């Protein structure tokens, strides 16, 4: 959840918002170790429920998200249902555990490609065009993350947009991401420079991946 | 419907057969003028029912077809349901009226392209990949006709097969077609030559389109 003023500004300037619970357990092995554990349901529930209680009157919020990169656990299904019960006015999405689980109203993959399949075990990233028409599939597809804008990037961006326009159920996506997470440091002369992972003695670190 | 021996040979050698009623009203304006007319329902009904009565014991027949290029009329809906009622063992298909009407269990377009839409009024030929995922659509897609093999042709054949293999619900198609409909004529020296439309004084004719 963002600073409260953000939603007011999106209400007034006009931007659609996906409001996302503060739940990410990416470093767990497997990713759902905590989110499938009923002992972590209370802690998870508060992060979802208290977000909905705070932000549910904002018109800019059109979609609720259960968090990010926490695999798919039974706690997700429980909280998906809780939101649907308490607020039927907004779709609920969640990418974890393969982007098309029982915990999402929208097929919402991250970095699924336009034409090329990436058939990873358990959590494949299908071609978005192919994903739509998998047997029994009916949901819209909106990428929660696509077109990773790291350094000299956005090659093939036009390919996404051609597909979005041609396919009714391909309804766009969210670019990753808006702003480089660089920090200012100062050299011997007091001149500022842009710093990334490792520049503060932080170790282990992931270097320029924050930008 | 074919010569009766054809089905016996397909049974024994092993080919899947689409058995198709002898109904085509292509030259009507609009194409469904007769097939939407209840006064022509009896004549159409005999062409469908007598085919099913004759061929229903052949294992090679896996799909019934209501005919070809006769638009979409209420008579098609009635006869679709008749077959479904008398023989639940086989799907019923029909391409007329846009390839995805209420008279077909299979999206069965003719000459729909792999990636390129052809948005004709009333009866568009969507890209086959796009067609599968149109809002609400769930049926398999098998082209009743594709890859028109007229003269020096079959350019782009590989593109169809790549799509067939990638998309579960793209389950192939029927090439148009097997054998040139040329006829033998004899010159002044008695030597045979292959003849096409117009070579018999037939007029109007469609020249080499029979090959
Ligand atoms: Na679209
Ligand atoms: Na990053
Ligand atoms: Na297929
Ligand atoms: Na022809």
């Amino acid at each position: 959840p963002n600073h409260p003023l953000w939603y007011t500004l999106c209400d007034r300037y006009g931007l659609y918002v996906v409001d996302e619970a503060n739940i990410e357990t990416h470093g767990m092995v497997p990713m759902n170790r905590l989110t499938d554990d009923p002992r972590w349901l209370p802690a998870m529930s508060e992060r979802v429920t208290r977000m909905v209680q705070r932000d549910r009157n904002h018109p800019s919020v059109i979609i609720w998200s259960l968090g990010n990169e926490s695999g798919h656990g039974a706690n997700h299904d429980a909280l998906y249902r809780w939101i649907k019960s308490v607020d039927p006015s907004r779709p609920v999405q969640y990418e974890g555990g393969g982007a098309d689980t029982t915990a999402t109203d929208i097929i919402c993959p991250m970095y699924a490609r336009v034409d090329e399949d990436q058939p990873f075990p358990a959590v494949p990233k299908w071609s978005i065009k192919k994903w739509l028409s998998l047997p029994g599939e009916t949901r819209p597809l909106i990428l929660c993350e696509y077109a990773h804008a790291m350094g000299n990037s956005l090659g093939g961006f036009a390919k996404y947009w051609q597909a979005f326009r041609q396919y009714p159920r391909l309804q766009g996506g969210f670019v990753w991401d808006w702003v480089d997470q660089s920090l200012i440091k100062y050299d011997e002369n007091g001149n500022p420079w842009s710093a990334y992972g490792g520049d503060f003695g932080d170790t282990p670190n992931d270097r320029q991946f924050c930008m």
